[PDB]
């Protein structure tokens, strides 16, 4: 909305933390406060939207529309945490940091699922996501194809010539070129959708990831999100 300046500060420290376990303990105050603040701010997604859609701050109507779609109540967060615990990964360290941050998450206590059950499922998903990003060859080929396509549309050398190398310069580049980066996102997603869904569906099948004891359906999830959220932007 107005002071989305606080989001970029939190984004700087998060990106400063990942650039530099040992770190996580010194920043656990920052990580705990940020999660509780994000979860208690029902308009947080809309502030993120307004960071990249600077025009929205001057359109009261569309801004209010966004609250109907993207605002989440405290109850929504509890329901999501509950739904997150119906995931099982019968196909399968840092568990410690999670098991000492998550108790300090106010809204994770209002639900109070078995924290060991939650820590386990969050820990598994987190290790799958990191391992695949690090090692899935299909995903690396896909990223490289996206990157090469992006580069025929936009001069990455010229972007760095114009000081597009900070997150503030990155946000400002996107938000002043919003239609174009939107069209590039859509064209890349539609061109590569068959392989993206396939990569992710295979990862879930491989690790035998279930939701309420039914196989996860990636096509349905992506299509649900397109219809109910990405299309209302
Ligand atoms: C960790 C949880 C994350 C969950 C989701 C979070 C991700 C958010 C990504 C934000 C990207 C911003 C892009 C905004 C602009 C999108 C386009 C749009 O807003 O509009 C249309 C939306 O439908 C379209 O297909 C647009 C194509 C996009 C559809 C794909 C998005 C699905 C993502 C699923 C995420 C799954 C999460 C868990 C993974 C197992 C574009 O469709 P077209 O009719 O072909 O073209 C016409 C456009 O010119 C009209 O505007
Ligand atoms: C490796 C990383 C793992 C980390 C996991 C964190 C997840 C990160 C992203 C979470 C974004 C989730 C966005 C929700 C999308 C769908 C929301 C939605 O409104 O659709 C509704 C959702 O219904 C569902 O079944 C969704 C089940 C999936 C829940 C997953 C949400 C996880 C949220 C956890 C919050 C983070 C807390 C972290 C600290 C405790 C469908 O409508 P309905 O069937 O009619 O029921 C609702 C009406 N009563
Ligand atoms: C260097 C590493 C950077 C990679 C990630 C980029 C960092 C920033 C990520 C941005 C995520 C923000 C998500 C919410 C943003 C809200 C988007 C939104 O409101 O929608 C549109 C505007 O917002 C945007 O354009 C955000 C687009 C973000 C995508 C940036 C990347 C583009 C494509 C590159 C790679 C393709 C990935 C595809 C994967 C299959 C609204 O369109 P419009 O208002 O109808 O047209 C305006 C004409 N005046
Ligand atoms: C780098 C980004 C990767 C992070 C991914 C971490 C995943 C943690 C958060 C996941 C929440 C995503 C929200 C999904 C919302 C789906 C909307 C929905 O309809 O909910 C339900 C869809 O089913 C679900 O809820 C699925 C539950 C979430 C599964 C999460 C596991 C997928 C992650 C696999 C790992 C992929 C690694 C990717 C690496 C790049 C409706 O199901 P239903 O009630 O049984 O209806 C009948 C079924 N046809
Ligand atoms: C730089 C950061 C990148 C973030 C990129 C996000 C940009 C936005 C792009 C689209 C994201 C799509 C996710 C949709 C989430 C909407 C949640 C929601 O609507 O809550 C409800 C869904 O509730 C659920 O079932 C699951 C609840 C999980 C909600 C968790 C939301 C908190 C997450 C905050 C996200 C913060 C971003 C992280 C970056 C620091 C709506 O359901 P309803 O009761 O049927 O209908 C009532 C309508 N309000």
């Amino acid at each position: 909305k107005k002071d989305t300046n606080e989001i970029v500060q939190d984004l700087k420290k998060i990106l400063g933390i990942v650039s530099l376990y040992k770190i996580l303990m010194e920043n656990n105050s920052f990580i705990i406060r940020t999660i509780n603040k994000v979860l208690a701010d029902s308009n947080y997604i809309i502030k993120i939207i307004a960071l990249f859609n600077t025009d929205v701050v001057s359109d009261k109507i569309k801004l209010e529309e966004y609250k109907d779609v993207f605002s989440f109540s405290k109850e929504n967060v509890i329901f999501g945490i509950k739904c997150f615990c119906d995931i099982t990964i019968d196909g399968i360290k840092y568990v410690s940091f999670f098991k000492k941050v998550l108790p300090n998450i106010i809204l994770f206590q209002t639900s109070c699922v078995k924290t060991t059950q939650f820590v386990n499922i969050f820990s598994k998903l987190s290790s799958i996501v990191y391992s695949e990003i690090l090692t899935n060859e299909r995903l690396h080929v896909l990223f490289s194809e996206i990157m090469a396509s992006f580069k025929t549309k936009v001069s990455v050398e010229d972007l760095k010539k114009r000081k597009v190398n900070n997150i503030q310069g990155l946000i400002s580049e996107i938000s002043n070129n919003r239609e174009m980066y939107k069209n590039i996102f859509v064209e890349e997603y539609e061109k590569h959708k068959t392989t993206l869904i396939s990569i992710v569906q295979c990862i879930t099948d491989n690790y035998n990831i279930n939701y309420k004891e039914n196989a996860v359906d990636i096509e349905f999830i992506f299509d649900f999100i397109q219809e109910h959220y990405i299309s209302k932007l």
